[PDB]
């Protein structure tokens, strides 16, 4: 029985914008050659998504959620197939309480509840490992269980003296972005995306609000017996995640990074729940101030990273 190993890598540095970054691009190559080296997968099984110019498939918001639906459809029940998605980008949050989101190089968001949509679509059996280098990236996939975070987890370190820049943007900067483009002027951020992507918002911008109710409800009852989401996130999701270095060619996403000196410094396979709490030793004793949080059951939290034997 053939197992499937599907990747899709997701870099926005959003080049010669306002909103520019500069280690994202080199995120997804890096873990790329990660997954291709060490993990097994096949460069017809990778599907590569980041906005420099001459890109010819760029990061937008129904690029990204195509891709991932493509991951889905392919995973079969029974097969235990391994999924990986890995996004280097802007992240921001959106309002008692607020949402998690990605920022896609168009700027149609996909929140925590296209997350949780996605991974309820998955059979039992298989994995969908989520590493989110942005900010306010805690907490991406909506109801996932926190196995390391601010709720499960219990001196001050000096700062880092490296030249970060924050992966997060304000809530008005993305509105502003957004009216930029339609040329209306209200707060009610779903207005515009309705009014820019039509079918291709997200979900929560699509459905009313009791529609979505009743939808988040049949996800509830599937979640008590189906759990196949693991997400790693570079920080909470009250935080942001640094971008460091400068346009030299060499900057990277701190915590990116941190997976990928983990990952060099112990060879053998991996729980979920320990490479989490080794990036978080390395960003804390590098002086970082983010906190890379798990998201998974508990059976995922003992598994080994993308199932490495």
């Amino acid at each position: 029985m053939v197992k499937k190993r599907l990747a899709v890598l997701v870099g926005c540095n959003y080049p010669n914008t306002r909103n520019e970054l500069h280690g994202c691009i080199n995120d997804v190559l890096a873990m790329k050659e990660t997954i291709l080296s060490r993990f097994g997968f096949k460069q017809d099984d990778i599907e590569v998504l980041t906005d420099e110019p001459e890109s010819k498939v760029k990061p937008t918001g129904a690029n990204i959620k195509a891709a991932l639906r493509r991951m889905v459809d392919k995973a079969q029940a029974g097969s235990g197939d391994i999924l990986f998605f890995h996004y280097s980008g802007h992240g921001t949050r959106i309002p008692f309480k607020q949402d998690e989101a990605i920022v896609p190089c168009d700027f149609n968001l996909i929140t925590d509840v296209d997350f949780r949509e996605l991974v309820n679509q998955l059979p039992k059996g298989t994995s969908f490992t989520m590493i989110s280098d942005s900010g306010h990236s805690g907490g991406l996939i909506d109801k996932e269980k926190e196995q390391i975070g601010p709720s499960s987890v219990s001196p001050a370190i000096e700062t880092t003296n490296k030249t970060i820049t924050s992966r997060a943007l304000p809530f008005k900067a993305v509105l502003d972005h957004l009216s930029s483009l339609t040329g209306i002027t209200t707060s009610d951020i779903g207005t515009h995306l309705l009014e820019l992507f039509g079918r291709d918002a997200g979900l929560k911008f699509r459905l009313p609000a009791m529609d979505l109710m009743d939808l988040l409800e049949t996800m509830t009852a599937r979640e008590k017996h189906v759990d196949s989401g693991i997400l790693m996130s570079g920080c909470q999701a009250d935080e942001t995640s640094a971008d460091v270095g400068v346009g030299n060619g060499k900057a990277y996403g701190a915590f990116s990074n941190a997976i990928q000196r983990v990952l060099n410094e112990n060879e053998g396979a991996m729980k979920n729940k320990q490479l989490v709490m080794m990036a978080r030793d390395v960003l804390e004793r590098l002086g970082f101030h983010q906190h890379p949080c798990l998201y998974c059951s508990d059976q995922n939290a003992d598994a080994t990273f993308l199932s490495q034997p």
